[PDB]
């Protein structure tokens, strides 16, 4: 039948979960604490907050949901985040072990500070390999279109969790790759690129080309065509042609252009197959599908929207003809939204383009950093 004189009453003192690790206690904050000044009391209360420097750690307001876990600011009151009574804080350690795949293939652990973006954390990578232009760099996810981040957003909104190891990967420069039978191991690498981006569809073709490439193929796992052994069935056409070629009919059409190779060595076909690869329209393009808006019809129209350093290009999904092609420099605006994309060539013609895509934030920056690079150039 006593008092209690630690009592404050609900509305003037703020009372949290302070979580570290397995620990957890409740404290009591005024609530125009700032969040440094809480970090302070939290080392005068808990020893387990003592287990480093001390502005290595701060505080993380974490969520059911991961996605929406935020690190709180040092400079603000802990009332500015709308806690409420009974809220949890973790203490925790500023930076974080982020695993990321090099460009030789191997797996490097970074620590990033885990409350900035994409970008930020790119930088912090680039620096500690010492690559200062990482403006030719991304992150992507390993999964699987999905893979692809924003990198003016956090890994931890696009839910990306720490767990999960990101690839760092070069983009698409045409300067990167001349050709030349003299560098066998060089001339390897850009054929296992170009067949590769055709193979799973990123450099889209013809069925025709597609058996052209085959044919090449063929010669470089096989060797010259021999009739008694590369007969009808042979070939695992899944790992010969793109998913929407793999039909019979195509194998009669690889093995014409495989006798076509003759006698020709490995190394002649591996250039033969790149240089076919860049003889096309499409090479090194970045190609969304998208749903056009045909005048007449009322089912939209599947096709490719290709993205380059210099244009924008329509190409039919079924043949890859080109169809038509704008210049990035006569491109006034541009829009994106979850489910849209849209441009606006001023008065280069009536009408804006306007299709339907989940990737419209994807193509928008793009174009906007490809056209940055040739502002920077003026």
């Amino acid at each position: 039948n006593n008092d209690n004189p630690l009592f404050k009453s609900a509305m003037v003192a703020l009372s949290l979960k302070i979580s570290i690790g397995n620990v957890v206690k409740t404290m009591q904050f005024e609530p125009s604490t700032m969040v440094y000044d809480a970090c302070r009391m939290i080392r005068e209360r808990i020893p387990e907050a003592l287990a480093g420097p001390p502005n290595d750690f701060g505080l993380f307001l974490s969520d059911d949901d991961p996605k929406k876990g935020i690190w709180l600011e040092a400079g603000k009151a802990l009332d500015y985040y709308m806690l409420r009574n009974g809220d949890t804080m973790e203490y925790r350690k500023k930076q974080r072990p982020l695993k990321i795949r090099m460009l030789d293939g191997t797996v490097k652990t970074i620590m990033v500070d885990d409350s900035k973006t994409v970008t930020d954390m790119l930088m912090t990578i680039c620096a500690r390999i010492g690559i200062t232009n990482h403006d030719e760099y991304s992150l992507v996810r390993e999964l699987m279109e999905l893979n692809w981040l924003d990198h003016g957003r956090t890994l931890r909104e696009q839910g990306v969790e720490e767990h999960e190891t990101l690839l760092l990967r070069r983009k698409f420069f045409y300067s990167d790759q001349n050709v030349d039978s003299r560098d066998p191991v060089q001339l390897n690498l850009l054929y296992v690129q170009a067949r590769d981006d055709i193979l799973n569809g990123s450099h889209p073709v013809s069925f025709d080309k597609a058996c052209e490439f085959a044919g090449f193929q063929c010669q470089i796992q096989f060797g010259p065509h021999n009739e008694q052994k590369h007969k009808a069935g042979f070939l695992d056409l899944k790992d010969f042609l793109p998913k929407e070629y793999v039909k019979q009919k195509g194998e009669r059409k690889i093995f014409q252009a495989h006798k076509n190779c003759g006698q020709m060595s490995e190394i002649e076909a591996k250039v033969r197959y790149v240089k076919l690869a860049r003889s096309l329209q499409t090479y090194g393009v970045s190609f969304f599908l998208v749903k056009e808006k045909m005048k007449g019809k009322n089912k939209l129209v599947p096709r490719l929207l290709g993205i380059t350093k210099e244009c924008v290009m329509r190409v039919d999904e079924k043949t890859k003809e080109v169809i038509q092609e704008w210049s990035l420099t006569n491109i006034k605006r541009w829009a994106a939204s979850p489910k849209s994309f849209t441009l606006d060539f001023g008065d280069y013609q009536d009408g804006y383009y306007s299709v339907q895509t989940t990737e419209g934030e994807q193509i928008a920056q793009l174009i906007a950093g490809y056209i940055d690079i040739i502002l920077k150039k003026k």
